[PDB]
């Protein structure tokens, strides 16, 4: 249908219509990644034939994502969230980054769809739509160490980018993505250019991950991973993915 935030709200289970501060913003993060997950298994039917993002009617994605209650990707989840947040009265800014690979490189420079939130004179990185593990609640600019739920993270500059990077226990600092702020724009979603699954969603203390059969959780800073064999176990582990929470 048409986007509403009403009906967004709901689906996300917040409650009324929440003032536009820090602490709202905050929430709003980590209740969208607990509720809405990640998931790419039907993305390839949402593609458009023109390549242009704006050829994909947002009141698509919104009946997908918000009506239907289903999943979906970073150019999905994070242009509805760009659009909730600049309607709630944020001033929202679309950024573009590539994310670090296994191997240890970086991928296409624009893979990667989120969004900045310029607010009392400090930017928050905010991102609702990135698989793997990441950060729950937004993260300020900064290459100062940022604590959430037993992760640290920190977003330092090389090259030219800033880079998020984060640290669970026992482990030493990864990056995530990398991008180039100064190429954020409020208007940015206009301009975006279009075998494996992965799932994924937060939970109150952490987040679980499926990619493939591998499973990843974590939970207040501690990591568990299992590559899955049985076809029920999997099952279920999809099953809690998309229940949301």
């Amino acid at each position: 249908h048409m986007f509403d935030v009403a009906k967004y709200l709901r689906r996300i289970g917040v409650e009324g219509t929440p003032p536009p501060t820090l602490d709202t913003l905050r929430h709003l993060h980590k209740r969208h990644l607990m509720a809405v997950p990640y998931d790419n298994s039907t993305a390839p039917d949402r593609l458009p034939a023109s390549r242009h993002l704006t050829n994909v009617p947002l009141d698509l994605v919104f009946g997908h994502v918000v009506t239907e209650g289903h999943g979906g990707v970073c150019y999905e989840l994070n242009r509805l969230f760009h659009t909730l947040l600049a309607e709630l009265g944020y001033d929202v800014r679309m950024v573009a980054a590539a994310v670090r690979q296994a191997n240890g490189t970086f991928g296409p420079e624009r893979e990667h769809t989120f969004d900045l939130v310029h607010l009392d004179g400090r930017t928050h990185l905010v991102d609702v739509g990135f698989p793997g593990p990441s950060y729950s609640e937004p993260l300020y600019l900064s290459e100062e160490e940022q604590h959430q739920y037993g992760c640290s993270y920190r977003v330092t500059e090389h090259d030219g980018y800033r880079v998020v990077e984060r640290r669970p226990k026992g482990s030493d600092w990864q990056p995530v993505y990398r991008f180039r702020p100064e190429l954020a724009d409020p208007s940015g979603w206009d301009a975006v250019r279009l075998g494996t699954t992965f799932r994924s969603r937060a939970t109150d203390n952490g987040k679980i991950v499926l990619i493939g059969r591998r499973y990843f959780t974590v939970e207040d800073g501690v990591e568990r991973t299992k590559v899955l064999v049985k076809a029920d176990e999997f099952q279920d582990v999809v099953d809690l993915i998309l229940a949301g929470a």
